[PDB]
């Protein structure tokens, strides 16, 4: 089956393009069907798309591509099949119509700041999900257990954080925090409400270099790379040990120490360990699971 000659894009919407094509030369074999294919600037390559109708039969010369994203540039091409040949030269470049944003940012977090600063951060939203011009974020926050929302219009699609300075706020005050989206077509969804402390973000990276080697038969030592402690910002570590599922024992360190010895264990017994950092905002990500046997 040869290649379709031209691909005409006839109608365009928020999430739909409708397109037709002059047929493909069947090589003495009745074309079973056509597949539609699309490519945006964010596509790694061409891909077959959902269509209307669902199957495009051999005698059809037009169909509708579905579930496109608003305000994305698409290019289309068509490929025939008989018991599957070459694809067409691509259609013109179109760009679907603008819509309201539909996709709020992920990873809404607190970061550390100055004593009386509430630092809210998030992962920005890519061009392919802004659904229109004039994309920005909307940060909304309130002391935890308070009704009125303070809000701020962050007007840069590339912004990943926002700072609020209030001296009345003592450090480590929990806020309810929302981050939403908008563009010139209007208002989008808010993220889920996260609760994050003022002044200090949770520890950001796991302990590393976690080694565990046994010491006796009642004892075994676990040690990790030392992390520097800021002044006036206490840190510690929690070490989880088990022999069974992780969900079954913890020990905390003496301030910022980078090792512990575990006593009162059983002899000739294989243990497993993970380590995570804690400060005044909570716990950081747990480390890589290590082990050793008494």
């Amino acid at each position: 089956p040869g290649p379709p000659g031209i691909v005409i894009v006839e109608e365009i919407t928020e999430s739909t393009a409708t397109l037709s094509w002059s047929p493909a030369a069947d090589n003495h074999s009745p074309i079973s069907s056509y597949n539609l294919q699309a490519r945006s600037p964010f596509s790694l390559g061409w891909q077959t798309v959902k269509t209307v109708p669902e199957i495009i039969t051999g005698d059809m010369e037009s169909a509708m591509a579905v579930d496109l994203n608003p305000w994305v540039e698409y290019e289309f091409r068509v490929v025939a099949t008989n018991p599957t040949g070459d694809p067409s030269t691509p259609s013109r470049m179109i760009r679907t119509n603008e819509a309201v944003p539909k996709t709020a940012p992920t990873n809404v977090s607190g970061r550390s700041g100055r004593r009386h600063e509430l630092v809210i951060a998030w992962e920005p939203v890519s061009e392919e999900f802004q659904n229109g011009e004039g994309f920005g974020y909307i940060v909304a926050f309130r002391p935890n257990g308070t009704r009125g929302w303070k809000e701020k219009m962050v007007t840069s699609s590339e912004a990943s954080k926002f700072i609020y300075r209030d001296e009345s706020v003592p450090p480590l005050t929990p806020f309810e925090v929302k981050v939403g989206v908008y563009n010139n077509k209007g208002d989008g969804p808010f993220s889920q409400i996260v609760v994050i402390c003022s002044a200090e973000g949770e520890p950001s990276a796991a302990p590393t270099d976690v080694k565990a080697t046994s010491v006796s038969v009642s004892e075994i030592l676990v040690a990790w790379k030392h992390i520097k402690e800021s002044l006036g910002r206490p840190q510690g570590f929690e070490v989880g040990y088990w022999k069974e599922q992780e969900d079954t024992e913890t020990v905390k360190t003496r301030g910022n120490e980078s090792f512990v010895i575990l006593t009162g264990l059983e002899g000739n017994t294989l243990y497993h360990f993970t380590v995570r950092a804690y400060n005044g905002a909570g716990y950081g990500p747990p480390s890589s699971e290590v082990s050793a046997t008494t």
